């Protein structure tokens, strides 16, 4: 299969449900990068026919954006953490690659990356279902 997508947000095929390791990722890891002062790039997938980059596809393996992680872990595309983590590592690698070590989203995703990491250093190890939502009253 050739290179021409930016990646799903659900999936039945692969196992997923939600739980309490996803619960952090989208509750507090995604939450503080999201209010970060320089989230804003990342709040959407890099559209190149706006950016004007006719190459980016060539240089770019796995094209990736805070926006499109959020949007699995909305859904069951997934049923462990490790797989956002990896998500995320794949959105601040694949921007270190096109750009040059100096440019701002290069420090931005730098800054970021730091927080992200302390961040699932305070996830727990052991993994766990959560508990039934609330019905609904409208």
């Amino acid at each position: 299969g050739s290179s021409g997508s930016s990646g799903e947000v659900s999936n039945p095929s692969k196992p997923g449900r939600k739980t309490n390791q996803l619960q952090y990722m989208q509750n507090v890891v995604v939450k503080t990068l999201w209010k970060h002062q320089f989230a804003w790039p990342f709040y959407q997938p890099v559209d190149a026919i706006k950016l004007n980059l006719p190459d980016y596809h060539k240089i770019i393996k796995n094209p990736m954006d805070m926006g499109t992680i959020k949007k699995r872990l909305e859904n069951n595309y997934y049923w462990s953490a490790s797989e956002c983590m990896q998500d995320f590592n794949t959105m601040f690698t694949n921007c270190y690659i096109y750009n040059k070590p100096t440019d701002d989203i290069v420090l931005m995703a730098q800054a970021l990356e730091k927080i992200f990491l302390q961040k699932v250093a305070q996830m727990p190890q052991e993994e766990v279902e959560l508990l039934p939502p609330a019905p609904k009253g409208k």
